């Protein structure tokens, strides 16, 4: 129709508005307040805004001239169209919008009332005529709310370039509720931090409810696994949403895409119990903790439990009773009479988990007795040592913390899943590799990502550094077969911008953290899923 | 010129022919007693089908509008090439068959199978035909003539990394004339390694803009991140497709030269460092022994046999002239380690001790430790054989209790093993990686190790996976690595273990053969 010929796109930025909370895309709808934007500066958004609304491709115009000239029977700049309130919100120093053909919709104002190089129009109709008579690359509709509403209603927008600002502000004007039959998300950017907020960038698309070295590629693929003998042929129709997306650049796709590779290419193995998994061997995920806290959004996660577990580690505790009194059941099943007995630990008290994480972190090499013993200045205090190496020998390549004490494996309730952490220091920034031997992608890994990201924050802080990358190496990476249905639901959910973690900044010692020193801000998440 | 207008490509496979310098000319064996030198290499024969038959009609109009202004492919043989084909397929599964000959007239074959008089009489035949591209199938004389008359554009060169008896040879491709632009993955077919290379003759997109927008933040407007120049990675940056597994190593060198953090180390030499890489090599298809420089494996095999024995006695190696642990056992080094009461070349409770006796009290390097501490090596073998789905098959050398007693903490933290469908894969996590000197030896060490465990458990080796923690290039290695990045790998050699060996403790140095190691010349990394 008219939207494809004239390439009329919309670009906006929406925050959450003043309102056990449910989240949909309508969560991000706040456009402005008291004639201006709800927020002071979000520079990264503003820079995106300029890059998109001023970018042209010289060479591509020729074919757009042809297309548009054909329909009418007949430096390069983009057009930008804005309501009069929007235009008035711009500071003088930036009027008219640089390196762009500015247009303004208005009834109360005519050319005579503007000093500046701008086209005025009183009709949506008048714009289409204007574009007909103009050389431009792309036409972007800048808002505000009234301009957005009518260009949508009139089926005129090809794509909505949409910034999710993952914070809340007082708002008096809102973006229109986008009909999900009309527009579908096809792209989601990396998540980022700017002016103390996370944000990403998503592109909604409308529906209708030297080519010599391109042949060389087809050749170097003469030996590929065809569509039929691709191990577990699970049905396309199931992952419709996941496969529709053109760009999957949200860091959560790092987890999601491993679920997919295991489902589509995983080896079928019956395991330790006689259950059933799909397994592969050797993955890596990287998460930029300076830009976001990678708590998964495609389902709900609570961190109270796993933060209690991490504080329990740092204290050197092996006593399951301490966590159960905090109503944290993460270790309950590994602590039962039935379980300790089946691990041949007949002479071990219930909930006495033996020389596990905590004990190995503060006392590696000390003889484990029972969970009540005072092990002070017994065994190597690994945690203290790596905090000292990071502080005094930051370039050291021996800042490992290790839980896999070979000597004590059979005395633990079960060997550590999370084998070791290596630390790395450059330019006052701390990164952390964690090697995981056995990873339940379905229940375990979401939490495992959350635990070591929080741990990197804690170490970084008490060493006067800034968290950089948390790097997660998976050994045996497996999906339980009864999790498959639940994971299908999950792969078809589109990630939201990650939240942020705040550490009480008065904590200067690794031991001095307590629950209330941990605040997750702006967790926007899909609905709880039982993997069972 | 003719060869770009008409699209004349050669397509050859060359094996090796009966110390030794290597270069591309190494590969030239074309045929023997009128047939191919080798019995059957079905992957190359499959590659041959695909490349010659493939057609893309949506790029033929662009060809049609250039060709005139001057659907199948044209395939050009020579009698003895046309002849040597077994009967039951002629013509070749739907291609425009064509034969250069002198004493063969176009009468006594069909009405599709166009014969030609001379080389100059083919340009005639093409201008009057409807074909995608033109493939010279060889053999010796055909290639010679078609190359001599600068008719060939690209060359689809299959490198057969095994030696055979040959009576005919591809010509020495002039490397100021032609040059390699693509190299494929390395493969095993019919008990040889091979790869596929390409010589070129020298000189909705709504979604394509969406790509550019998503890149709006990048720290690359061209500001020289590290003092490493463009024109120096010329050959490296002048390749389109770099799918040879050795590029996994080479691309880490590149990433760390381009984007690495400038750092002091203990020695003070200066490094570029990054943090967290994976490499995967397919042990079922090759032995990943770097080809872009000479590597020797006797020492590192003795090192491994020393580990398996449980030894911590640096002298057992020194008497075999394996000097890998010489520096780490000197009086001066042990003293800087605060190991004042440790005998020279007593390396303390390192790899071998930990693998065989983890948890045992280390005394000196001559004590008897029989049946003390945990014999992890024994334990992961039983687990592999008796519980292969176990996710607990780790061999860990990093013993926190004993670190300070070791000449140095293990560079190689742990091996984790994985078993599926009678196949064994291994991950080695390396806390600290010297990419220039160390890592190439480290890849070879644990690949061999992966084979040894595989064999004694009656499994086929699959993947060796190398996780690098602190990945550093020494500032004083950068010249050498610049020379190295602009070399093009050869197809990898293979490891043959003496099959009689069935327990991990029974391998001697004799039980290890490296085969078809075709390599560039030695580099002093200094
Ligand atoms: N490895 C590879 O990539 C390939 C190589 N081969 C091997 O190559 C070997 C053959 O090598 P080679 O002896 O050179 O055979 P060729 O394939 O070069 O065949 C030579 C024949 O082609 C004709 N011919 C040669 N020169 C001309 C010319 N200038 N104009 C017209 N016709 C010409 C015949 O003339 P005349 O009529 O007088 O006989 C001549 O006998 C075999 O062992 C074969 O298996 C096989 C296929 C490809
Ligand atoms: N967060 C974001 O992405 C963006 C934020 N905003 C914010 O939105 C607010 C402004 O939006 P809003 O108040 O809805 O107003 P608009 O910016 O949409 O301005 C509407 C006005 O434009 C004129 N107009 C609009 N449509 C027509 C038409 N079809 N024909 C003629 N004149 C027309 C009229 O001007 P007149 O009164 O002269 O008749 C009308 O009152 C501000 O707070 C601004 O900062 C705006 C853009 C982007
Ligand atoms: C900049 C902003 C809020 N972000 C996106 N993604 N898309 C928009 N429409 N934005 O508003 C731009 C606009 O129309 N107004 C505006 C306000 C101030 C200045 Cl300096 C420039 C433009
Ligand atoms: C098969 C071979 C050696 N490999 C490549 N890459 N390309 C060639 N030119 N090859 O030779 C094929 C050919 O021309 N002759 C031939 C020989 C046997 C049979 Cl079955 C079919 C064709």
């Amino acid at each position: 129709q008219v939207c494809d010929v004239f390439d009329i796109y919309a670009i906006c930025a929406c925050c959450k508005v003043e309102s056990n909370e449910v989240f949909n895309n309508y969560t991000f709808r706040g456009l402005g307040n008291k004639g201006v934007l709800p927020w002071k500066c979000i520079s990264l958004d503003m820079k995106y805004f300029r890059a998109v609304t001023t970018y042209v491709n010289e060479s591509k115009y020729e074919k757009l001239k042809y297309k548009r000239c054909k329909y009418l029977n007949k430096k390069l700049q983009n057009v930008v169209v804005m309501g009069r309130t929007n235009w008035e919100s711009i500071p003088k120093k930036f009027k008219p919008l640089s390196n762009r053909i500015n247009v303004i919709l208005s009834r109360t104002l005519k050319k005579e009332d503007f000093d500046e190089d701008v086209y005025i129009i009183n009709k949506v109709e008048d714009l289409i005529v204007l574009l007909g008579k103009l050389n431009y690359y792309k036409c972007f509709i800048l808002g505000g709310s009234v301009v957005y509403q009518e260009f949508l209603e009139k089926k005129l927008i090809k794509k909505i370039y949409f910034t999710r600002i993952n914070s809340t502000y007082e708002c008096d004007v809102f973006f229109p509720e986008i009909n999900e039959n009309e527009y579908q998300i096809i792209s989601v950017s990396d998540v980022y931090t700017s002016n103390n907020t996370t944000l990403d960038f998503i592109i909604y698309k409308k529906t209708n409810n030297d080519d010599e070295e391109e042949d060389d590629f087809v050749y170097f693929n003469f030996n590929k696994e065809k569509e039929e003998k691709n191990k577990n042929s699970i049905h396309p129709n199931d992952f419709q949403i996941y496969n529709s997306l053109k760009y999957k650049y949200h860091p959560e796709y790092q987890y999601l895409n491993i679920i997919y590779d295991i489902m589509m290419n995983g080896n079928k193995q019956s395991d330790r119990t006689g259950v059933g998994v799909l397994s592969k061997f050797g993955y890596i995920m990287k998460f930029d903790l300076s830009q976001y806290f990678p708590l998964l959004t495609t389902k709900k996660l609570f961190l109270r439990g796993i933060i209690e577990e991490l504080l329990w580690f740092i204290r050197g505790e092996t006593n399951g009773n301490t966590l159960l009194n905090k109503n944290v059941r993460i270790w309950e099943a590994n602590g039962t009479r039935e379980f300790l007995d089946n691990r041949k630990l007949f002479h071990r008290e219930v909930n006495d988990l033996g020389p596990i994480y905590g004990f190995q972190w503060r006392h590696f090499g000390a003889e484990y007795t029972n969970m009540y013993d005072n092990y002070e200045n017994k065994g190597v205090d690994q945690l203290k040592n790596i905090i000292n190496l990071i502080k005094n020998d930051p370039t050291s390549r021996r800042i490992l913390l290790c839980a896999w004490n070979v000597k004590d494996l059979d005395q633990m309730a079960l060997p550590p899943c999370h084998i070791l952490c290596q630390f790395y220091v450059f330019d006052g920034k701390l990164s952390c590799i964690m090697y995981q031997r056995s990873c339940d992608l379905g229940l375990g890994v979401p939490f495992n990502i959350a635990s070591y990201s929080i741990f990197t924050h804690m170490i970084a802080q008490v060493c006067n550094l800034q968290p950089a990358q948390f790097i997660h190496v998976l050994g045996n990476a497996h999906v339980y077969n009864n999790h498959i249905d639940s994971l299908k639901i999950q792969l078809n959910r589109i990630p939201y911008p990650f939240p942020t973690l705040k550490l009480n900044p008065d904590i200067k010692n690794i031991e001095d953290f307590t629950i209330s020193d941990f605040t997750i801000q702006n967790y926007v998440h899909h609905e709880k899923i039982s993997m069972d």
